[PDB]
């Protein structure tokens, strides 16, 4: 690789190192409880031995309907530890999205838990249901399993709608370069503490979970009833001292800097019009304005407001992090040059094995890279150009 990150290996490996090296340090907290790195790697490995026993293997695509809770976290790593995928169906979704993803995914396993077994049922899946706290893995072997596995296998499946809902294919192998990347460029710990802000059915949500989870870090899963009251988020972030968030620009123009102190670290996806917003708080902590695509792992470029300057008029999307690439063409996929407006397209790790059943669009979205032969290239239907100073300024839809 251009950028070194942990090449040849998978989700679950890279999780099973932190767990290994930081046993006794908190993983993921909802409310009152908790779990350390241990606890968690035990508890994900108990429920893989179950999902092998079931018949999951290598792109297997298994559905999970569970709250936003530490099971559902369990539930994601013991997918990935059996060599399967995890295929998050949103349960605030209205009953027939559900069935229209349900179906389309094919799906012949869905893990949920108690409080969620009705609308299981309501939705009339017929396959194979594990109730999770119904399941009785408290006997079974806690080691690590060992399972084969590359990082080119399937990892996730993200369904969003825009017509019918579709999934977007996610490899182990983009997750891997994010840990490399939000290492060296957010400077990750196991010191920081991390708000889950976004529900798990969301491809940002798992980014932010794995931005924790390969690190050593902590993992804070922020309820509903938190996120509601702005200023009951506030005095959760203070009162557990949180360190990084990613949050929507929308949310973040609620929020009072003074409110919250122990930030070092906040990404958020705007532009220009969020100059208001960077100019507040790129003085208080790491201001971050982030760019990527579902179609390429959630990150393509960031650019770090500079703090130590004078007030900024636009809000540029920045430059393409380590290993991912960025080209602005026209329609004929020919490179612009500055501030000449094109297509922005993204090539490297990150890029999505493609959308589930839909070969053609598929083959649309996902062309060959004419810069670099033998690779593909995402065509986002972003409009871009690029700045003198080597940055990108978004310039909405082509
Ligand atoms: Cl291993």
């Amino acid at each position: 690789a251009l950028v070194p990150y942990a090449q040849g290996k998978s989700i679950h490996q890279l999780f099973e190192e932190q767990a290994e090296a930081f046993p006794d340090r908190v993983a993921i907290v909802f409310e009152n409880r908790r779990l350390s790195y241990q606890e968690l790697n035990r508890k994900a490995n108990q429920l893989a031995r179950a999902l092998l026993e079931k018949g999951v293997q290598t792109d297997s695509i298994v559905g999970v309907m569970m709250e936003k809770s530490i099971e559902n976290v369990i539930a994601i790593l013991a997918v990935l530890k059996a060599g399967g995928a995890y295929v998050p169906i949103d349960i605030e979704y209205p009953r027939d999205r559900i069935q229209y993803i349900l179906q389309d995914s094919q799906t012949k396993i869905v893990l949920t838990q108690k409080s969620v077994s009705q609308l299981v049922h309501d939705v009339g899946y017929s396959g194979e249901v594990v109730v999770l706290d119904e399941e009785q893995l408290d006997a079974r072997e806690t080691a690590n399993l060992h399972q084969p596995s590359k990082p080119t296998d399937l990892a996730y499946v993200i369904y969003t709608s825009g017509g019918k809902p579709k999934g977007t294919m996610l490899e182990h192998k983009g997750i891997a370069n994010l840990q490399s990347f939000f290492q060296n460029s957010f400077g990750v710990t196991e010191q920081d503490r991390i708000g889950l802000f976004a529900s798990m059915s969301f491809a940002a949500s798992v980014s932010e979970m794995f931005m924790a989870l390969l690190s050593g870090a902590s993992l804070y899963i922020l309820s509903k009833q938190t996120i509601h009251d702005f200023a009951a988020f506030e005095h959760y972030l203070s009162e557990n001292e949180l360190t990084i968030i990613t949050l929507p620009p929308t949310y973040l123009t609620h929020l009072t800097p003074e409110r919250i102190t122990s930030l070092r670290i906040m990404i958020t996806a705007g532009s220009a019009s969020s100059a208001p917003l960077v100019n507040k708080w790129k003085d208080k902590l790491r201001y971050i304005n982030a760019y990527g695509p579902t179609e390429t792992s959630c990150s393509a470029t960031i650019w770090e407001a500079p703090s130590n300057q004078l007030s900024v008029q636009s809000v540029p999307i920045g430059k393409p992090i380590q290993n991912t690439h960025i080209y602005i063409v026209n329609e004929d996929l020919q490179l612009l040059p500055t501030g000449s407006e094109g297509e922005l397209c993204i090539g490297g790790v990150g890029l999505a094995r493609g959308y589930w059943n839909r070969p053609d669009l598929t083959a649309e979205k996902f062309v060959d890279n004419p810069f670099v032969p033998g690779e593909k290239m995402y065509r986002t239907g972003d409009l871009a150009k690029w700045l003198t100073d080597g940055t990108i300024e978004f310039l909405g839809r082509i």
